[PDB]
């Protein structure tokens, strides 16, 4: 239906993140490409291992309600997203304390700097039960914090007002209550 994976991808261009807002083209479909938990896209099933070829759809990734599609001027197709549409893989902190001040990368090359705009949420691992936190990237996506991420946010982590978690930008991101840290 009828521009395959490749073509489609040579029809885009992108210096970086595009204004998808400003476009509301109609759905032409879904198409079977899903972005799993780790941040690998998979096309009828075979991964992507391509990662200019990830970060150019990536740029065109836009929200509606709860759903994900690549919107360009005058197409917009339906992808899956197992959970979150970006994997956060690196964590960057400069201040101190209450003051302190992080900074995420993804996997595609995305930064966001955590704080009222780009808040961290806390969420619950659906299997584990086990804490999976989140940041917001862009325009509604949000980036999973990865592991190695994870365990350095835990050693820049704060108590305020019964919760643990973290002060980023001047704002406090409840993360689990300190029963919880205490477990």
């Amino acid at each position: 239906s009828a521009d395959g994976l490749l073509a489609s991808a040579r029809a885009i261009k992108s210096k970086g993140p595009a204004p998808v807002h400003l476009w509301n083209p109609p759905f032409n479909g879904d198409i079977d490409m899903r972005i799993a938990r780790d941040g690998t896209w998979f096309y009828q099933g075979t991964p992507i291992n391509r990662p200019a070829m990830v970060r150019l759809f990536s740029s065109i990734l836009k929200r509606e309600e709860d759903r994900f599609y690549l919107v360009t001027p005058v197409e917009k197709v339906g992808i899956r997203v197992d959970d979150a549409p970006f994997v956060a893989v690196d964590v960057e902190v400069a201040g101190q304390g209450r003051k302190q001040v992080l900074t995420f990368t993804t996997h595609v090359g995305d930064s966001a700097v955590a704080g009222e705009g780009n808040p961290i949420r806390m969420a619950q691992d659906p299997a584990t039960g086990e804490p999976a936190p989140y940041v917001h990237v862009r325009a509604g996506l949000e980036a999973l914090i990865d592991r190695k991420s994870f365990y350095r946010l835990m050693d820049l982590g704060e108590i305020e007002d019964g919760w643990f978690g973290l002060w980023s930008s001047g704002s406090f991101f409840p993360l689990m209550t300190v029963e919880e840290l205490e477990r």
